[PDB]
């Protein structure tokens, strides 16, 4: 057959235009393509090709001429294959059914896809996650009316009535339409698409009309979430009898929960809206089929109605961030056999934990009661039932008292324990080290005393250890060296003593290290510069002495921070008003806690919290090849001179070496820190002239060189003219504006 001779030559030609050789090493001439990797054959004839997740790095023109023209080819999967360029006219095999070009660098107007109409048998098309757009006026049509499945999601499409453009030539055969994650706005009319089952217009710019669904005869999945929609969606979906999933979350809908089609409903999300009232009784109509419910981020109140006990298929119930009050409805919750996730966080649920809660320790994967008015002791009988399935236990930001039950070790599947922000006293039970799967241990802001258990070394999966603001004494356990997956360690505000161990450098995943307000002594380890992930170091208010090692900045430029991202935090800026407040600012973990309860720190901290709070999710300014972003060693007994290597950290935002015994002169390399915002070298024995090179710093919003032996003229260029005289005071030999003219 000529087609067989043609098949092999086209495949090999495609291999040869690949910039990277050896990418398809088993592809070779004078061999049967059915033996090639990525190829699928039926009766010794290629029917499908899959080169997904291979960095092909070639233009679409290569694909179209070599691959899409192959006789008998039924499907082609090139997802995440690093293909760029634009789609354009080409001869397409009439047998081609599915084409996946998702997650690539395809560019140009979305009108380029119309040329795929040369594929007569095309039915499935995935061009999601590319850079396709819609320049200027929207006119004409996509003109692919034979498609059953189309995914234009996560592109750069921006325009009004782009959906109408897609459906202009007809949607009679269309079963699945996803256009999510764009900037499309205007009207959505799928009433002519009588076989439509899946519709996702989420994360767009729709601010006016709700999609018109017509008879809505075949619709099962409807996602309009992540828009600016308001109005009466109830009436719009009222005719949809086959509806299974309804996601209207993150919109501007108001009022009480309206009527919904419940008979086939599996998933329902009303989350992140302006809905009010209490959970109506009529929702019991979904209890036969309802798998998941999310009412979070609204103004709902009252108590969880009793009818929920009839929903035995409900796997997930999220009522977080509302005004639900009363005690824990253990009556209804025990009637739900299939519930694996309970989230009542950020509510006003009050009272002590009922003893029947222990029954859900063998059922629930996630129990989140964080930020509530719960009081009394933590149930010691928690996880009494054998084979406990509990993974996440969030009890933070409550009125819990007493001791941490050592019995919590009986929950062996626990990956996250958050007991922070409570009135818990006693010590940390050493049995917690017996948790082989534990990743996050957060107990901060409690009255916990004693020492940090040495037995924690038996947790090789440990990632975050947050013990801030307790009465913890003793030294850092030598066994923590065995936890190599540690990224976030914060032991600040305790009475901890000893030194930073030399094995600290052996933690290659360590990103944040905060030891402030302790009695830590000794010298700063040179092995701190063996940490490849460290971007945040806060050692302020300790007994550290000796000279700053130059080697600690050795990884500068090599730093890689990845796993640290995505974690919720508060950063409380230091108000320079009060002398009792130390450090540049307080970085603290803040998952599942209200900023409104930050006043609980008032008794434990001298700093004023008023208008100095920054809240977000950890977001490094780089991925690989970065540097330390934060460095604070202020209020210590550090001596010697600042090493010139200090200026090797271009991503450093803040540098506070204030209140030390550091001598010498400010190195000229400080002027190479081009990302620097704050620079506090005040209250030291620094002498000499301020290096003119510091005039190159364009990002400084704050500086303090006061209380030093600095002399000579202040640099006249740069940002020095911006800063007030107060920042240079108590420097006898220092002159020039903002100070008086030199003599
Ligand atoms: C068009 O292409 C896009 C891009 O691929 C595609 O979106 C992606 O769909 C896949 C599913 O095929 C998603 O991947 C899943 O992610 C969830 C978590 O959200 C995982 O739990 C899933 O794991 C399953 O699959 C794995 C192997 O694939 C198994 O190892 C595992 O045990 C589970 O069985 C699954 O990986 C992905 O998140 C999205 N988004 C992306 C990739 O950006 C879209 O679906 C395509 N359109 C159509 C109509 O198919
Ligand atoms: C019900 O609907 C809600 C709301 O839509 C939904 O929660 C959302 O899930 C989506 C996942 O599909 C989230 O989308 C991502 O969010 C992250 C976090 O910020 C972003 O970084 C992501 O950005 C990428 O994707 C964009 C395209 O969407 C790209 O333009 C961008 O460059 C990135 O590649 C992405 O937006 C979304 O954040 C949440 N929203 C909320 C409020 O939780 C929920 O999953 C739905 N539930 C069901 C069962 O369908
Ligand atoms: C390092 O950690 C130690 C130990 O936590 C810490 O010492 C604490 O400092 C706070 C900050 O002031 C002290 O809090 C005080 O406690 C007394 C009770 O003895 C309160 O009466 C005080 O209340 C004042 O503030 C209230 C509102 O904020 C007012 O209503 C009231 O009238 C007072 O003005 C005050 O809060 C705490 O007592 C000490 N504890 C100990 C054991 O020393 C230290 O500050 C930390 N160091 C650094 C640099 O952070
Ligand atoms: C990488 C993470 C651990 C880190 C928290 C990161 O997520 C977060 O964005 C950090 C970089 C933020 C949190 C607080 C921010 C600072 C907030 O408070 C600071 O005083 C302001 C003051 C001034 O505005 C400076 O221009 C920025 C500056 C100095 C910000 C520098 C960057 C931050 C320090
Ligand atoms: C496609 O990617 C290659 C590889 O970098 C590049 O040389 C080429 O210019 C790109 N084409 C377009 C149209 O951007
Ligand atoms: C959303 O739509 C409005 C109205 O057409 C428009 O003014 C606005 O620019 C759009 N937003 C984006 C991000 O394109
Ligand atoms: C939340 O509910 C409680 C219950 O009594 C009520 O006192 C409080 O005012 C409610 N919150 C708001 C903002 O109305
Ligand atoms: C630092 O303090 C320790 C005692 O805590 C002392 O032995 C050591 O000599 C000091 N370092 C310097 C450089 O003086």
């Amino acid at each position: 057959s000529q087609s067989l001779y043609r098949e092999i030559h086209q495949l090999i030609s495609f291999k040869d235009v690949l910039p990277d050789k050896n990418l398809l090493p088993d592809w070779s001439s004078n061999k049967n393509p059915c033996t090639f990797d990525g190829v699928t054959c039926r009766d010794d004839k290629v029917t499908s090709i899959d080169l997904s997740s291979k960095p092909l790095n070639v233009g679409f023109s290569a694909v179209s001429s070599s691959l899409l023209s192959l006789t008998g080819l039924e499907s082609l999967f090139l997802s995440n294959s690093h293909i760029n360029g634009s789609v354009s006219g080409f001869k397409c095999s009439a047998s081609l059914t599915s084409l996946d070009l998702s997650r690539n660098s395809l560019s140009g107007p979305v009108t380029t896809l119309t040329s795929l109409g040369s594929c007569s048998g095309l039915k499935f098309l995935n061009v999601s996650s590319n850079t396709l757009d819609f320049p200027g006026k929207v006119s004409g049509g996509l003109k692919l009316n034979s498609l059953e499945v189309l995914d234009l999601s996560a592109n750069s499409i921006s325009g009004a009535n782009v959906v109408g453009w897609v459906l202009s030539d007809g949607c009679g055969e269309l079963k699945h339409l996803a256009i999510s994650g764009n900037k499309i706005s205007g009207d959505v009319d799928v009433s002519r698409c009588v076989n439509l089952e899946f519709l996702d217009v989420s994360s767009n710019n729709f601010s006016t009309g709700i999609p018109f669904l017509g008879d809505c005869s075949a619709l099962q999945h409807l996602d309009i979430s992540g828009n600016k929609l308001s109005g009466d969606f109830s009436r719009a979906i009222s005719t949809c009898t086959e509806l299974k999933l309804l996601n209207i979350s993150s919109n501007q809908f108001v009022g009480p929960i309206p009527p919904l089609p419940l008979k086939s409903l599996q998933y329902l999300s009303l989350a992140e809206n302006k809905f009010t009232g209490e959970i109506p009784d009529f929702l019991s109509g979904a209890c036969d089929t309802l798998t998941g419910l999310d009412l979070s981020g609204n103004h709902f109140y009252g108590a969880v109605p009793p009818f929920f006990g009839s929903c035995s298929l409900l796997e997930s119930l999220a009522l977080s961030s509302n005004n639900f009050s009363g005690e824990l409805p253990m009556d209804t919750l025990l009637k739900m056999r299939g519930l694996k996730v309970l989230d009542l966080s950020f509510n006003e649920f009050s009272g002590e934990l009922p003893e029947s809660l222990t029954n859900l320790s063998a059922s629930l994967l996630t129990l989140d009661l964080s930020s509530n008015n719960f009081s009394g002791p933590i149930l010691p009988n928690l996880c009494q039932n054998p084979k406990n399935t509990l993974q996440e236990l969030y009890l933070q930001n409550n009125g819990f008292t007493g001791k941490i039950p050592p019995t919590l070790s009986n929950c062996s599947e626990l990956v996250s324990l958050h007991l922070s922000f409570n009135y818990l006293s006693g010590t940390i039970p050493s049995s917690l080290g017996s948790l082989s799967k534990l990743r996050d241990l957060k107990l901060w802001l409690n009255m916990l005393e004693g020492e940090i258990p040495q037995e924690l070394m038996y947790v090789k999966t440990l990632e975050t250890l947050i013990l801030d603001f307790n009465d913890l004494t003793g030294e850092i356990p030598s066994g923590l060296s065995n936890c190599t997956n540690l990224n976030w360690i914060s032991l600040s505000n305790n009475r901890l003593t000893g030194e930073i161990p030399k094995w600290i450098g052996r933690l290659e995943n360590l990103a944040i290290l905060k030891l402030s307000n302790n009695s830590f002594s000794g010298n700063i380890p040179a092995e701190l510069g063996d940490c490849r992930s460290l971007i945040w170091l806060d050692l302020n208010t300790n007994l550290f002495n000796g000279t700053i090692p130059a080697a600690m900045f050795k990884q500068s430029g090599k730093i890689a921070a990845n796993f640290i991202a995505g974690k919720r935090y508060v950063y409380i800026k230091n108000d320079g008003m009060k002398k009792e407040c130390h450090g540049a600012g307080n970085l603290l973990e803040f998952q599942g806690i209200r900023s409104e309860q930050l006043n609980r720190l008032s008794t434990r901290n001298p700093c004023n919290i008023t208008s100095r709070v920054y809240e977000g999710h950890t977001s490094p300014t780089f991925d690989n090849n970065g540097s330390m972003m934060f460095l604070d060693m202020s209020y210590n007994m550090l001596s010697g001179y600042i090493p010139k290597e200090i200026g090797s950290m271009p991503y450093l935002f803040i540098l506070n070496l204030g209140h030390n015994d550091i001598s010498g002169s400010i190195p000229d390399e400080v002027g190479d820190l081009r990302g620097l915002n704050i620079l506090d070298l005040s209250s030291n024995k620094l002498d000499g002239r301020i290096p003119q090179a510091m005039s190159a710093l364009t990002m400084l919003t704050e500086i303090d060189l006061s209380n030093n032996n600095l002399s000579g003229p202040i640099p006249e260029m740069g940002q020095f003219e911006t800063f007030p005289p107060a920042k240079f005071l108590n420097n006898p030999g220092l002159c020039g504006y903002p100070l008086p003219r030199c003599d």
